């Protein structure tokens, strides 16, 4: 038998962390954020120390799609931080990030 992981595309990636003495370690952004929808959360910062980092499969730039099974990534970015804000306080906090890499590249010029 054989197993190939696809190291290219996006695929989505559930990240469990507990929280220490950082809580969860890791900051969100929002980038082209209207209201949200097409416009969503990033990883913002994942700091050196906390959970999020111990893990290391959470990182800097990975989308926030949806925690614990619930989608929220057709949620405003508003509600979305609110979320990471409020901080749930079961132990592990399961969140399910998108893991993209863009084969597209920018231009070298626009006219």
């Amino acid at each position: 038998g054989s197993v190939y992981n696809t190291k290219k595309v996006g695929k989505r990636l559930n990240i469990q962390l507990k929280k220490g003495t950082e809580g969860l370690g890791f900051s969100i952004t929002s980038r082209d954020v209207t209201i949200g929808g097409s416009a969503p959360i990033y990883v913002k910062n994942i700091l050196p120390r906390g959970a999020a980092i111990q893990d290391g499969r959470l990182k800097a730039g990975d989308r926030l799609i949806e925690v614990n099974g619930v989608d929220l990534a057709g949620k405003s970015q508003e509600e979305v931080v609110s979320l990471l804000r409020s901080t749930k306080m079961e132990g592990t906090v399961s969140l399910l990030v998108f893991r993209q890499e863009e084969a597209f590249h920018p231009r070298e010029m626009n006219a």
